[PDB]
């Protein structure tokens, strides 16, 4: 559980600076996705794998995470031709509630169908079409699609007639007009000169929202140098606040692979070189493309003072685990 914090955490963080105005995306989605082949790697797959995101002990973290709805879709389609190592399928489900599907990719169209139905169902029908075309070939070898389905309740939810359309500014000279929603109400808290920090709990209140508000003239590009520790704002909170926060949808679709090489995963992506004996002996996988898809609304409901009106940064946050389940920054497009 929480062994699995820190590192997963870190890694949050180091794909987030990576990264466009408006970000999204699961870093526990993407961190299972990874834990997945790392079980099915050896030698220098398997090195670049653990270096990046620090046996398992995940099987702690998958067991938390479940019962408003939490549903993991974490896969991998393998092309008809292999063979699959039989332990690795049994590990894979044991410890990471995952699976591996052995698929016909012969009509790629309906493979690709098939695949994002599948990612439909366990998101449900939130997170749909999640793999582009061409992202599967007659000879693709190994696919991996991810996503996490998160749903709930805010404890507090907003009155709709108070969601005014207000002035939110990309930067201090722009302006743009945006529907927020404003609520005054008992909430976590925390302050530095530099910025606010909101907790906004769901229901179960171990599911909390959390946006870091640089305060003062501190935009958040010169703060976000300054992270991650984002778990450490989470201890130090404490206050009843008037909330206004941008009432917003996010859907971001997100092709990782080049995130993953300039972050340290190289060998994976590469034919020949990729190990996953781990997976297949008899053949030699690689992965071709990890696929992922992220979808939650700021609602007056929950997902589908303090006035968020300049750029901040959020993560939806799980205190059993202590897991950052998404992080994210709304700039204003």
């Amino acid at each position: 559980e929480t062994e699995i914090a820190k590192p997963l955490a870190d890694f949050a963080y180091s794909l987030y600076q990576l990264e466009a105005g408006n970000v999204f995306f699961s870093p526990v989605s993407i961190f299972l996705a990874l834990a997945m082949v790392f079980f099915g790697s050896n030698g220098n797959t398997n090195t670049q794998l653990l270096n990046m995101f620090k046996r398992s002990f995940v099987s702690s973290l998958t067991i938390d995470e479940y019962y408003a709805s939490l549903k993991l879709a974490n896969r991998l389609y393998a092309n008809d031709q292999y063979p699959i190592l039989h332990p690795f399928l049994k590990d894979v489900k044991r410890y990471l509630s995952s699976d591996l599907v052995s698929v016909n990719f012969a009509d790629t169209e309906a493979a690709r169908l098939q695949i994002n139905k599948w990612v439909s169902d366990q998101t449900n029908h939130k997170i749909n079409d999640l793999l582009q075309s061409g992202t599967v070939e007659a000879n693709t070898r190994l696919i991996a699609v991810n996503a996490i389905y998160f749903k709930a309740s805010w404890d507090e939810v907003f009155d709709e007639a108070h969601t005014k359309p207000k002035k939110f500014y990309p930067t201090p000279h722009s302006s743009i007009k945006i529907p927020m929603m404003t609520q005054t109400n008992g909430y976590s808290y925390y302050e530095t000169e530099d910025y606010q920090f909101l907790g906004m709990d769901y229901y179960p209140e171990y599911l909390k929202m959390f946006i870091l508000l640089p305060k003062s003239g501190k935009t958040l590009s010169e703060l976000q140098q300054k992270f991650n520790e984002t778990l450490l704002n989470l201890v130090s909170k404490v206050a009843e606040v008037k909330v206004t926060i941008p009432k917003m949808k996010f859907e971001k679709q997100m092709n990782l692979v080049e995130a993953l090489k300039k972050l340290g995963i190289e060998d994976l992506f590469i034919p020949g070189k990729a190990d996953l004996s781990g997976i297949c002996v008899k053949e030699k996988l690689y992965v071709s493309d990890i696929v992922h898809k992220a979808y939650l609304e700021f609602n007056e409901e929950g997902t589908e003072e303090f006035v968020a009106d300049h750029p901040f940064l959020f993560f939806i946050f799980d205190s059993r685990s202590k897991a950052i389940l998404f992080i994210g920054r709304f700039s204003g497009n």
